[PDB]
């Protein structure tokens, strides 16, 4: 089975990579394994499952990347744990443009993914980050303010908070969402070529100096709050 | 006469991109809802990459208008409150069009490359906005400037940056404008395309301000240090 549900997330994977989403047929994928449209549907059911197949897949993957990517080290710091797992994820972005793509870009009309089956490898780079940053916290290098947002983001961020076992207080869970919201984002703009043309020699040094000021958002004091 | 077809064929195609994304862009479909001949239509867009070209023109145009809009009614002291409203703006437009949205920063249409030509001056207007915004600050002294060069070739590329928007920064207040706008980018596209999930944030618009404010806080170098 297995090895046949493992040769549908390769083929999908390939069709993705030729076509993207709209492109994914169950029924090539039915050739290809010497299959009748209608035998693979046991397997895969529909578009949709093949598509959250293709996702679990990706989000896995990448985190799998990042993990591997901590486990190499400098234990250095904090900020040097926050700063490889940034670089793995666009390593990893630029390697696998299209299943970027699929996780951070465009949503396929009409699929609605349940979070039963993506929630958990969606966070799993998420909770990397955040792993980081509690080191930082527990050594005292990333101050906590006991400054509290307004209701209902506070409560918000409580349940972000039990969630991940992170010790974060309302302003450094601000701060991560911040950091997310740019790796993101420049990676995006990388990868789908939004800066455009002859802007940036290398986008990896730029991406790097972005990630370098991210790191001092989260080190340093910007309100009179004590 | 055609200029009034063509707005129609627009239009229809901007139902199609929330309905089916780029894939589902059809001239045929368009066609027969205008109870027209797909043989009609070619003759006002010519083909998928025209309509697609229509599409981005039109986009970065409204959003680029809804920012010029938002910017005439801060009516302010302040460079801070002018790149915040930039950036609300922003925010509203993508999450009231996330289909446009998703065509402007989303995965690229394969096959397809935008005419720079038709394309590259309305994609500049809002990055542009917020250097003119944030120019004041420079001006005014909150965003003090230093010889502090970037690491090369960010150095090299910023120079050519700074000159085509007119831009009087210096490198690190330009790499913090990069930071700006990947940040604002980013925040954005998480929300709109759903990467947040429904419940996690009561209103995402909220977080997205107080991200803006951090954003702002980096530019002026505002905070202290317990040394
Ligand atoms: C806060 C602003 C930061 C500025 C950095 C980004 C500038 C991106 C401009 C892209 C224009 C483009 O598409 O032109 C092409 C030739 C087609
Ligand atoms: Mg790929
Ligand atoms: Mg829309
Ligand atoms: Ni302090
Ligand atoms: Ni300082």
């Amino acid at each position: 089975r297995e090895q046949i549900e493992a040769k549908i997330v390769e083929l999908g994977r390939r069709q993705l990579l030729d076509h993207g989403a709209a492109g994914l047929s169950l029924r090539a994928i039915a050739r290809n394994l010497g299959m009748v449209s209608s035998a693979v549907y046991r397997y895969v059911s529909s578009r949709d499952e093949l598509l959250t197949l293709l996702l679990v897949d990706a989000y896995s993957d990448l985190a799998d990347t990042v993990d591997r990517a901590r486990d190499d080290t400098v234990a250095d710091s904090w900020s040097d744990d926050v700063i490889a797992i940034a670089r793995a994820v666009r390593g990893w972005a630029v390697t696998n443009p299209a299943r970027w793509a699929l996780l951070y870009g465009s949503p396929v009309p009409g699929y609605h993914a349940p979070p039963d089956r993506t929630a958990g490898v969606a966070t799993r780079v998420v909770g990397a980050f955040f792993d980081a940053i509690a080191a930082g916290i527990a050594t005292g290098d990333i101050r906590l303010t006991d400054d509290v947002a307004p209701q209902p983001m506070s409560s918000d961020f409580e349940k972000i908070r039990q969630e991940f076992g992170f010790p974060g207080d309302d302003r450094v869970v601000t701060k991560c969402f911040l950091l997310w919201a740019g790796v993101v984002g420049a990676i995006s703009l990388e990868v789908f070529g939004q800066y455009g043309a002859d802007m940036l020699t290398d986008p990896g040094v730029v991406f790097d100096a972005q990630t370098r000021l991210l790191v001092a958002v989260l080190a340093e004091h910007h309100h009179h709050h004590h």
